């Protein structure tokens, strides 16, 4: 099945909207991690392929995803990076987990019906 970008946007955008609707949980994920601003010079030692909601949104908006799995991969990349870098005791890690739960719940029926 070849998907039109507009069909992908239509189908997938609500799952991204669900992530943004999580407040305050999505707030650390809405822009790329800035290690200079945050004083964390080892961030890019640990995280080689950064990802965040703004990047995912731009890619969906501009039709960069050919297939739904590619979107799903970038969402999980974002989550995996945050789980890798941050300690499980941290607020950011727990918020990562909350967003991943919401994502799993929302993406499931969407993938089925694609
Ligand atoms: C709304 O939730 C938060 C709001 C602020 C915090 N923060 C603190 O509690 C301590 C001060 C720094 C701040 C904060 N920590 C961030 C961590 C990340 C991040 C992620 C994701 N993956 O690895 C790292 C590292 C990202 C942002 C963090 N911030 C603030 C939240 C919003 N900003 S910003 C100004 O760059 O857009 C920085 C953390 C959380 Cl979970």
């Amino acid at each position: 099945k070849i998907f039109k970008p507009e069909e992908l946007r239509q189908a997938l955008m609500p799952t991204l909207e669900a992530l943004y609707r999580q407040d305050p949980e999505s707030l650390p994920f809405r822009q790329p991690v800035d290690p200079q601003l945050l004083g964390i010079p080892d961030y890019f030692d640990i995280v080689k392929n950064p990802m965040d909601l703004s990047t995912i949104k731009r890619k969906l908006d501009t039709g960069q995803y050919q297939e739904p799995w590619q979107y799903v991969d970038d969402v999980w990349l974002m989550f995996n990076n945050a789980w890798l870098y941050n300690r499980k005791t941290s607020r950011v890690y727990k918020f990562c987990s909350k967003l991943a739960e919401v994502f799993e719940q929302e993406i499931d029926p969407v993938m089925q019906s694609l």
